[PDB]
């Protein structure tokens, strides 16, 4: 073996291989039962690399450990070898977290990477599978490249593969493959899954201070729940082995091919195990990650919930607790439009630009590539920095520990102080899942028409205590300052004069069933308001949102499916 033949396989294209912004996800059975589905797509990706540049190109390959990953990596290798790709760098056992791929691409100046993950979607023999393509800055492929891959996938007529090539994913080092009658070899470098990423965090944070925090007398007690996904080994090797947290800090930190039969999705119910652990009051800090590691939930003592919109605000407000930002400075803050305005209060107090983007990474990456963005957040458990071009779940955790280490206060006390300083943006997201598509569209269209009337600005809404006055109402548009793209229809906003907002979106992917996402952001500054139950303080704006949108009338829903 190890000298292998190159073969050409005649194939028949499928028409549904759209790469999207977060990858091609299909049921695993689809990859398995649809002949050459994966081979075709892997070939389409490689055809976007100019033939003349392939020998000097490196692709980074790894994934989140879910069922079918290793088979796909073998398939990526067999096809990369046959197409003349010079080198793959593959994490051991195929394991690379998504922030780790971003780290490695940028570090070694790779042309890009292929990440085998479906993020928070279930995995296993009956679960989902995903294939994600990243380009040379370590981030998601932009629309121009994903368009080309899609166009190729629909009309591909043959692909190249080395059918007898097999990579040993389990042993570190360089494996070389000689291709029959090809002059130059194919090289695979298997790297430790954690090292390059850990070395990055070691530069970014003060691991000494963290070691003192987590070790010893009066240590901060933490529980870090990787939800049986990719971040497990990162937790064990970084938080436990290097930084000295007791071994019990690492919860569900063995990657499982089915994520233990659960959704590796961090929130209070999918991560019920972590929350209940935290409820005992014995530990100071808890966190959960998603399957591929770019999302994070932060919990405090007794299970105190730091909502993601508040989290980026606390980091922003204490950002120089982190050595990285001490060196680079803070170039800007950003959030997606539906994320709460907690970050804005800080960006205004610290006089830093606040960028409000449509949902989606591309907008942050552009701003980061322009050196105009240091810290970004999304209401969906996302926090990141410009250290890479993906969001970074464990990075956010190590950021919190830096602030806890510097502040020497509890998580809950830090949040109360923040609310005392900046006011609190009470925030919740209502999901209405699988609603009939026709009604939702009429709901959005009618609401947009209502808001578009000249008299709507200035309309007053009574609450049962306060009056909310409409300051601005539109359908969100964004002119991207880097690539010049204009993103239109990004969400109906009801902006009130007191700093509160209601935002409606109808969810994109509404093909299995539409989703209405209603976000409520109620700002309060008075001390007699800042420590009450959020769902109580949010009730008036919820009432106003449902009345003005007539959500119940258009859909028959008396309640959202999920509340976060
Ligand atoms: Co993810």
């Amino acid at each position: 073996s190890n000298m292998v033949k190159i073969v050409t396989v005649k194939t028949q294209a499928y028409q549904d291989q759209k790469p999207g912004t977060s990858g091609l996800r299909k049921r695993v059975k689809v990859f398995q039962s649809s002949a050459n589905y994966a081979e075709n797509f892997i070939q389409s990706i490689i055809s976007t690399v100019e033939p003349a540049q392939r020998q000097e190109a490196t692709l980074v390959v790894g994934g989140d450990g879910r069922f079918y990953m290793k088979e796909a990596i073998q398939l990526i290798a067999r096809i990369a070898a046959a197409n003349g790709i010079g080198r793959l760098v593959i994490g051991q056992n195929g394991i690379l977290s998504t922030p780790a791929v971003s780290c490695i691409i940028r570090k070694i100046k790779a042309i890009g990477g292929i990440i085998l993950t479906a993020s928070h979607n279930p995995g296993g023999p009956n679960g989902d599978f995903g294939i994600k393509f990243n380009i040379s800055n370590g981030g998601p492929a932009p629309e121009a490249i994903t368009d080309k891959i899609f166009q190729i996938s629909k009309t591909i007529e043959e692909y190249a593969v080395c059918p007898d090539l097999k990579v040993d994913l389990g042993v570190l080092g360089k494996q070389q493959f000689d291709l029959e009658n090809k002059f130059k070899p194919f090289t695979v470098e298997i790297v430790d899954s954690v090292e390059a990423y850990a070395t990055m965090l070691r530069s970014i944070f003060d691991f000494s201070a963290l070691k003192e925090l987590l070790s010893g007398p009066n240590r901060l007690k933490i529980r870090i729940d990787a939800m049986h996904g990719v971040v497990g080994p990162y937790v064990k090797k970084i938080l436990c082995e290097e930084l000295g947290a007791p071994a019990n800090s690492a919860v569900n930190c063995v990657p499982l091919e089915d994520f233990g039969g659960h959704h590796p999705d961090p929130n209070l119910t999918y991560a019920a195990d972590l929350v209940e652990t935290m409820k005992s009051g014995e530990h100071d800090f808890g966190a959960a990650f998603d399957g591929d590691g770019d999302r994070n939930m932060i919990l405090g003592k007794h299970g105190f919930f730091v909502n993601p919109s508040d989290s980026v605000a606390v980091i922003a407000a204490n950002i120089f607790s982190i050595p990285y930002f001490q060196q680079t400075g803070v170039r800007g803050f950003a959030r997606s439009m539906p994320t709460s305005g907690a970050l804005d209060r800080v960006a205004s107090a610290t006089k830093i630009a606040l960028y409000e983007t449509p949902t989606g990474w591309k907008f942050f990456g552009n701003l980061m590539d322009a050196s105009k963005l240091s810290l970004c957040g999304e209401e969906s458990f996302g926090t990141g920095s410009d250290h890479i071009r993906e969001k970074d779940g464990l990075w956010a955790v190590l950021a919190w520990l830096s602030i806890l280490a510097t502040r020497k206060q509890s998580v809950e006390d830090i949040l109360k102080d923040h609310w005392q300083k900046y006011g609190r943006n009470f925030f919740t997201r209502y999901d209405y899942e699988e609603v009939e598509a026709e009604g939702a569209n009429k709901m959005m269209k009618d609401l947009e028409a209502l808001m578009f009337d000249r008299s709507f600005v200035g309309k007053q809404f009574s609450a049962n205590d306060k009056v909310y006055t409409v300051e601005k109402a539109d359908n969100f548009e964004y002119s991207d300052p880097v690539d010049g793209s204009i993103s239109r229809n990004q969400g109906l906003r009801l902006i009130f004069t007191d700093g509160s907002r209601i935002v409606f979106r109808l969810s994109g992917t509404g093909s299995a069933g539409a989703t209405i996402q209603l976000y409520i952001d109620s700002y309060e500054k008075d001390v007699a308001k800042i420590n009450q139950d959020p769902q109580v303080m949010l009730a008036p704006l919820i009432s106003i949102a449902l009345k003005v949108s007539q959500l119940q009338e258009r859909t028959g829903r008396t309640a959202p499916t999920v509340i976060t």
